[PDB]
């Protein structure tokens, strides 16, 4: 999996694209406070899955945020898994 950019110890959270790294909660809410610019920062969510990316989509069912390929390969092993309906971040 994913170590976290700021502070190697913990395990990635979220993804600043601004920043362009991949980080842990408490690095994510240290690095973006200090200042008026970093706050304005938008930030979405690692995959709860591979944990080695961004997600694309959101699943209430699957109560899991997920990359493209991850959440295509989640809900491609079952025509049940298929009908499950996923939304975009
Ligand atoms: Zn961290
Ligand atoms: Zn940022
Ligand atoms: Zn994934
Ligand atoms: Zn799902």
């Amino acid at each position: 999996a994913r170590p976290c950019d700021t502070c190697r110890s913990n395990a990635c959270t979220v993804y600043c694209h601004a920043d362009s790294a991949y980080l842990c909660m408490s690095c994510d809410a240290q690095v973006h406070s200090a200042n008026r610019v970093a706050s304005r920062h938008k930030r979405v969510r690692v995959c709860e899955s591979c944990e080695r990316a961004p997600a694309a989509f959101l699943c209430e069912a699957d109560d899991a945020s997920l990359c493209t390929a991850c959440d295509s390969e989640v809900h491609s092993a079952n025509p049940l898994a298929r009908r499950h309906q996923r939304v975009p971040i």
